[PDB]
C-alpha cells in the first residue's frame, strides 16, 4: 500500500500538550449573551456559513457573526478548540464569543471585525515590496499555527483579510483546519480547487502542515505572475494536468512512486508527458514588475510536489525574498 509519511517539523507538538488541548470532542463550550449582538448586514453564505456584520452593544464595536449551518454545527467544537488554542497568536483571527443564535438554533460565532481593503483592489494594486511584506506575515500566522500544531488546510485569497490602511493581516476560517497527529490519514476534499496540494489531487491522505505551504505558493504565483488562478483546472483531475504542465510529468511520477502511489487510471489518457518549465517563462511585461529572481527561487522552493520537500513556514521567513521587508 501507500509508504507513510510524517511532517520534518512539529511532529511531537500535540503528544507533549495535555490531551484537552487536541481532544476537541470532549471541550465544553461556554455560551455567550446573543443579546449582545446587533446584526447589521448580511456579507455572505457559503457551504457552511451565513456571515454578518454585527455591532457588540455593550462596548458599541464592530463585529463579525459566521452562523453556522447544520452541516457545519457538527464540526464546531473543532473549529472552535482550534480557535480558541490560536487567539493571540500572530495575525490569527481572534474569536470574541460563542453565542446560540435564536433564529437558527445553531452556534453563531463572533470574530473582531476587520475593516478589509477590497480583494480586487489589493490584487491589482499591491506593489512588489507589499507582495512580500503581506507574505511575510501571512508566514508568521503559518508558522505559528504549525508550531501549535494545527494544519489549515484552506489558505486561499478570500481566507486573508487585509487592512491596508494599517498594514494589518488576519488569516481567517478555520472551519477545514485540523491537529497534526503523525501518521493520521485525513480526508483529501479539503482547500479550493486551485490551491489544492498535489498530495491531494492523488488521493495521498497522509499529509501534514506542508499543504498549507503548497496553497501559499499557488497565492504567490498567481500575485507575481498577474495570473489568476496561476493552475487553473477545470477539475480535480484537469487540476493536476495544469500542474504537470508547469512542474513536468517527470517529477509527478518520482512523487508518486515514491509514496507508492498509484494514480487514478483516468490519468493515462489526459495527463500526457510534460517538461519542468523555468519559472521565467511566464514573466512578461505586465508582471515583470513584481518579479525578481528572490521571488521566483522562493516560488519554485513552495511549489514541489513531494509535499515533504517543500520549504516549512519558518524556512521560508528566512529567505531572500524577505530580506527587503523592514522587520
Ligand atoms: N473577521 C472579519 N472581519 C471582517 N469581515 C469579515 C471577517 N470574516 C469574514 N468577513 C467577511 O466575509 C465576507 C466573505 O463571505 P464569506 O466569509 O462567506 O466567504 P469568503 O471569505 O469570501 O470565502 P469562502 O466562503 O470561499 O471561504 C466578506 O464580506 C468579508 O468582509
Ligand atoms: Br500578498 C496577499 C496575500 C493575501 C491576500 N488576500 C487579499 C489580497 C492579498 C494579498
Ligand atoms: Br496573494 C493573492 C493571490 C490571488 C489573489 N486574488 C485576489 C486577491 C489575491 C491575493
Amino acid at each position: 500500500g501507500p509508504v507513510p509519511s510524517r511532517a520534518r517539523v512539529y511532529t511531537d507538538v500535540n503528544t507533549h500538550r495535555p490531551s484537552e488541548y487536541w481532544d476537541y470532542e470532549s471541550h465544553v463550550v461556554e455560551w455567550g449573551n446573543q443579546d449582545d449582538y446587533q446584526l447589521v448586514r448580511k456579507l455572505g453564505r457559503g457551504k457552511y456559513s451565513e456571515v454578518f456584520e454585527a455591532i457588540n452593544i455593550t462596548n458599541n464595536e464592530k463585529v463579525v457573526v459566521k452562523i453556522l449551518k447544520p452541516v457545519a454545527a457538527a464540526k464546531i467544537k473543532r473549529e472552535i478548540k482550534i480557535l480558541e488554542n490560536l487567539r493571540g497568536g500572530p495575525n490569527i483571527i481572534t474569536l470574541a464569543d460563542i453565542v446560540k443564535d435564536p433564529v437558527s438554533r445553531t452556534p453563531a460565532l463572533v470574530f473582531e471585525h476587520v475593516n478589509n481593503t477590497d480583494f480586487k483592489q489589493l490584487y491589482q494594486t499591491l506593489t512588489d515590496y507589499d507582495i512580500r511584506f503581506y507574505m511575510y506575515e501571512i508566514l508568521k500566522a503559518l508558522d505559528y499555527c504549525h508550531s501549535m500544531g494545527i494544519m489549515h488546510r484552506d489558505v486561499k485569497p478570500h481566507n486573508v483579510m487585509i487592512d491596508h490602511e494599517h498594514r494589518k493581516l488576519r488569516l481567517i476560517d478555520w472551519g477545514l483546519a485540523e491537529f497534526y497527529h503523525p501518521g493520521q490519514e485525513y480526508n483529501v476534499r479539503v482547500a479550493s480547487r486551485y490551491f489544492k496540494g498535489p498530495e491531494l489531487l492523488v488521493d495521498y491522505q497522509m499529509y501534514d502542515y506542508s499543504l498549507d505551504m503548497w496553497s501559499l505558493g499557488c497565492m504567490l504565483a498567481s500575485m507575481i505572475f498577474r495570473k489568476e488562478p496561476f493552475f487553473h483546472g477545470h477539475d480535480n483531475y484537469d487540476q493536476l494536468v495544469r500542474i504537470a504542465k508547469v512542474l513536468g510529468t517527470e517529477d509527478l511520477y518520482d512523487y508518486i512512486d515514491k509514496y507508492n502511489i498509484e494514480l487514478d487510471p483516468r490519468f493515462n489518457d489526459i495527463l500526457g508527458r510534460h517538461s519542468r518549465k523555468r519559472w521565467e517563462r511566464f514573466v512578461h511585461s505586465e508582471n515583470q514588475h513584481l518579479v525578481s529572481p528572490e521571488a521566483l527561487d522562493f516560488l519554485d522552493k513552495l511549489l514541489r510536489y513531494d509535499h515533504q520537500s517543500r520549504l516549512t513556514a519558518r524556512e521560508a521567513m528566512e529567505h531572500p525574498y524577505f530580506y527587503t521587508v523592514v522587520k
